[PDB]
């Protein structure tokens, strides 16, 4: 109750990773769930994402199947595949349950608060330890908009039991995109609504052009800087009215996409004397520390990738730090490779091209291809995969590697080995080309498309 | 006809690339090809096989598609035809760029006459440089009824699908053509006369890729050596060399490895040297006995691979004509896939490879697991992966991988090895979460230490 070496509250990516590694080195660890082990990416985020990603890919191949001479009739039970979803990440919750229980954690079900600087309390008892880490994670935003609790939000989508037929998506970064991506190809009616001038604003510009070129072939309708004033009911769905007047209409249902705020407003932070910001993020040092001593922040709450294996990574690397005399140890938050399950998905390691030149200099050597891979081969109009590669210096360093189209998202791994590892042009140009594939491309680039100046 | 700056021999992958940079470098060419531009990899190699694996990965996805809660359900001369127009257009595309870029294309088989002379159908040409790319072609061996079989290139000419096919050789052929004739629904058996399939590879592949092809319901026979091919009632009966005998195939297809085109090829007349074996052998930079004469591709007794022979050829080009002295490919840790249904893929050496170079100094970390690509799905093959490093640093020394998404994964790897990762280079990855990558730069503890 206050012998604890280790106190993580959340039992999410972050908090498992940590009391995981501690108890491994033989601490004695508490972990604070309010919901569901797992958190976000197991219940509601990344793995249900990808099962039905799974199914849409494979609604694809059953498109593109005749093109190849493999007879395909073609349509989703909706009910079926939320089934087998929810059957599968059950069955990864039990897992953590278990070995939660095999590791000794002890588990503390409900909401913890901060009540001094080394002391939560979970409904009504105390607990305190030598370290505390936080890992609340986040929850999607619902604007404080008139009519806006007509919409939904992620959550809402992964509990969907029927599949709505037309589907209004406010929000196009990573899950506005995924979403759509997954609906029209369950042949939904899929319209997406974005504040920015393109989607995928975060990514570099020809990922964004490519996509809205993949979507806009799917039948997707997209409108750009389309700022959502209210939402109101009409006949047969709800309408998404704009900043300037303009009408969408007739949504069964309307996603709201449009970021995840931390799960940090009452959590004690004031009564235990941390730091946090007016958006509710938790400022930490380089190595997860808090203002207090003791008491650190990982994962979604931090601000920074908000991606599961970074909450891994900084978890793991945490508790090898406080509990295995690893001083030094700490996650780099450069260079973290990632993946948008679009269809067809794309992935990035590294600076887009404009961040590179925000960061760096006219330093640039950006090198660039689009092209029809073979899977598409017997297909009418396949997508076209893009890659960039954004290069700096007169050696030009890998500083940014950029792919959307098929396969993108088991490609990228590697690549981001060896963008770690200071890859130059040189180190690209000089690997041999696996041959037939997409990956060889960007070993392959010849000339840059831009050079500094 | 004698003030070519060079002559490539064979308008394949090899031939192509040096032709191409040496015609960059505003170099006078002249290609001779007896066939078709493209050589084995565009005709009869490479695209139409991966064509044909999309259609058998295609067939799979339909098969899984209702687990998901898709809905779904081969004509083969549909495929055939769109197979056919596809390589057609690459053809034409080399046949235009050729032109293109000023290139004096030779039609017909070449033949030495004197170290810096072939003759051509009659006619002359010499050239200060030479280089010879003719590739090569399936080996059929020299038993009764051999002639009962057919190979790779009889294969891709199979107008209508055969129903029960017998595949002989688990080499890299055998195991590609065997996965997509059985995902097309034939009868497939394969044998070889190795203890196990794809014996170059690591053992772990092997083994999965033996568990997968079982459950895919191919029917395997392991250290079976063919004595003969006979005509039986419905079909051609295989004979071991201990009397088995096997079966009445539509379809007996040899996959028993290539041999080198260098038998009427003027070597002698040349003075150039080349092995019983009919492999040219060469220095680092493709270099044969005699000056002005390179040799490149498969016909090199390398790595048996397309963009080897390309970056052969470029580099080489690189040497001659712009002047970079020292240009050569480094052989080392090429990459490659084995197009299996899933696929495999590696980079560096297999861990008995690792033993015998490096000896017992090896850590190994391997893991198995079904994707989430199978999460919907009853039976999924379970994908298997190995890292093979060395040394107290842990330099990663091999990289392998047999699954889903096999493909796609080794390229960014492959570019790391060549560059010495260490397990500490991977483990400093973030891992990209959800898929099978991620698995590879999260191995923890090893399942063999030095000992
Ligand atoms: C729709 C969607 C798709 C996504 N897809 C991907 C993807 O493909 N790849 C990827 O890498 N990431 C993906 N993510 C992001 C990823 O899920 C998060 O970055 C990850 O879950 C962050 O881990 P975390 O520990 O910070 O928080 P969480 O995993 O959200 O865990 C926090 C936990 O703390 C609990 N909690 C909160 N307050 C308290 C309290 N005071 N007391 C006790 N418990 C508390 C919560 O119930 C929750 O279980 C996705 C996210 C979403 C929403
Ligand atoms: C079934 C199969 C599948 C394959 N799959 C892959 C794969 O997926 N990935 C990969 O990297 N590699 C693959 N390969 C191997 C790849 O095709 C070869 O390694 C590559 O073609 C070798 O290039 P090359 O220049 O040495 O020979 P080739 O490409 O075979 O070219 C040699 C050319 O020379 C011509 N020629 C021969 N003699 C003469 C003469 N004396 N005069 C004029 N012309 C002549 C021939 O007609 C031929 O066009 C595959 C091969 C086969 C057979
Ligand atoms: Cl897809
Ligand atoms: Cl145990
Ligand atoms: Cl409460
Ligand atoms: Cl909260
Ligand atoms: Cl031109
Ligand atoms: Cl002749
Ligand atoms: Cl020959
Ligand atoms: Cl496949
Ligand atoms: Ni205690
Ligand atoms: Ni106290
Ligand atoms: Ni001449
Ligand atoms: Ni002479």
């Amino acid at each position: 109750t206050q012998h604890f070496d280790l106190i993580a509250i959340g039992g999410g990516s972050g908090g498992l990773a940590v009391a995981e590694k501690a108890a491994a080195f033989g601490k004695r660890v508490a972990l604070i769930e309010s919901k569901a082990l797992g958190g976000t990416c197991v219940n509601v985020g990344c793995v249900p994402k990808k099962v039905m990603w799974y199914a849409s890919h494979l609604a694809e191949a059953v498109r593109d199947a005749p093109g190849f001479g493999v007879q395909a009739s073609g349509t989703l039970d909706w009910p079926r595949l939320v089934a087998g979803r929810d059957r599968y990440i059950g069955a990864i919750n039990s897992f953590w349950d278990g070995y939660v229980e095999r590791l000794g954690i002890t588990r503390v079900d409900g909401h913890a608060r901060f009540v001094d600087a080394h002391t939560i309390e979970v409904e009504g008892q105390r607990l305190s330890a030598d370290h505390i880490v936080i890992a609340t994670g986040g929850r999607p935003i619902v604007p404080r908009l008139p009519g806006a609790e007509l919409g939904i939000t992620s959550d809402g989508f992964f509990a969907l039991q029927q599949q709505p037929k037309r589907v209004a998506i406010i929000g196009a970064g990573y899950i506005g995109i995924e979403l759509a991506g997954l609906l029209r190809s369950f042949g939904s009616e899929v319209t997406v609504v974005a504040l920015e001038d393109r989607l995928l604003f975060q990514f570099d510009p020809l990922l964004s052009a490519t996509l809205a070129e993949n979507m806009h072939a799917q039948g997707i309708e997209t409108h750009l800087e389309f700022a959502v004033a209210a939402l109101e009911r009409d006949a047969q769905g709800t309408t998404l009215v704009a900043q300037d007047g303009t009408r969408l209409e007739g949504f069964d249902s309307v996603i709201w996409a449009v970021g995840r705020a931390p799960n940090t407003r009452d959590l004690g932070l004031e009564a235990a004397g941390i730091e946090v910001q007016s958006n509710g993020m938790v400022p930490t040092d380089a190595y997860q520390n808090t203002n207090v001593p003791g008491v650190y922040a990982l994962g979604d709450i931090t601000g920074r990738d908000q991606l599961t294996p970074v909450a891994i990574a900084a978890g793991r690397r945490l508790a090898e730090r406080l509990f295995d005399g690893q001083s030094e140890r700490k996650l780099d938050y450069d260079n973290i490779p990632t993946v948008v399950f679009a269809h067809p998905p794309l992935s990035k390691v590294g600076l887009s091209e404009p961040e590179a030149r925000e960061r760096l200099g006219d330093v640039l050597t950006v090198y660039e291809t689009s092209f029809t891979p073979m899977r598409y081969a017997l297909n009418e109009h396949g997508p076209k995969t893009a890659m960039k590669l954004v290069c700096a210096g007169p050696e030009q360093r890998v500083v940014g590697v950029h792919v959307i189209g098929d396969g993108a998202d088991e490609m990228l791994q590697g690549f981001a080995v060896a963008v770690k590892m200071g890859a130059t042009k040189a180190d690209f140009d000089n690997t041999v080309a696996i041959h037939p594939g997409s990956a060889e491309e960007l070993v392959t680039l010849k000339e840059p498309v831009r050079r500094p100046g």
